[PDB]
């Protein structure tokens, strides 16, 4: 289709970039893990803000968590439902984390999805946390250069 995978997204995790200086902070790279959680080609996500996620059950006070992370430019891990093209339900172990360039500036936001079938607590939640920082610290590594 559109867009076929760049490198980057061919990294087997689920995980986008969005440009914060685009209109409305969209996805600019989408992995293809991303895709078959969601079931948008990557022609439907691109130049879209990640909201598209959300629908009627995702909690708003969670969405203003991630809201105000990204407005003092810092990290948060949350769990929130979203859905897919189909209307699908789905729990999203979800982590920000700004990427910063050699001066120390904001270049992109990383975000990691951890889909489940649940609310995740203690171990479960502990190992989902664990997975998906050491992802988005390994996508600040392969996204440097970008
Ligand atoms: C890198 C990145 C990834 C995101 N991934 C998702 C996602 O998987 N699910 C979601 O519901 N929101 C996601 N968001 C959050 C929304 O894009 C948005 O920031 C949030 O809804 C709060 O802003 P709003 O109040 O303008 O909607 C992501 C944001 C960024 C910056
Ligand atoms: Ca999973
Ligand atoms: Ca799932
Ligand atoms: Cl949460
Ligand atoms: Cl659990």
């Amino acid at each position: 289709g559109e867009f076929l995978a760049t490198t980057l997204e061919r990294i087997e995790k689920n995980f986008v970039i969005t440009d914060p200086r685009l209109p409305d902070n969209p996805i600019i790279f989408a992995s293809d893990s991303f895709l078959q959680l969601t079931e948008y080609s990557r022609e439907e996500i691109l130049g879209r803000n990640c909201r598209f996620l959300q629908g009627p059950e995702t909690d708003r006070a969670t969405v203003r968590k991630i809201r105000d992370a990204i407005d003092n430019q810092t990290e948060v891990t949350v769990q929130l439902i979203n859905y897919t093209k189909s209307g699908k339900k789905f729990w999203n172990l979800f982590h920000l984390q700004p990427m910063r360039d050699q001066k120390g500036d904001v270049q992109y936001f990383i975000g990691v999805q951890l889909d489940g079938t649940e609310h995740v607590r203690d171990a479960a939640e502990r190992e989902g946390v664990m997975l998906i920082k050491k992802t988005a610290e390994n996508i600040d590594e392969a996204a440097k250069e970008l």
